[PDB]
């Protein structure tokens, strides 16, 4: 099982219940803390290619207020 590498952080936001390891298709939804607005898709995914993985997009903004 190919693994992407560990899903990145954003500022002023978290991910939901991160998990140790993502695999092929497998998602990651991003939350913004209170009193920031999200922009930017709420979910990237697992990507695999040429035997490696790759995040589908940049995670979303979390942006303030």
């Amino acid at each position: 099982e190919i693994y992407c590498p560990a899903p990145p952080q954003i500022d002023n936001g978290i991910i939901q219940g991160e998990r140790d390891h993502y695999g092929y298709r497998q998602s990651v939804t991003y939350a913004c803390n209170k009193g920031f607005t999200m922009i930017g898709e709420h979910s990237i995914y697992c990507t695999v290619n040429n035997d490696e993985g790759e995040w589908s997009g940049p995670p979303p903004e979390c942006r303030g207020c």
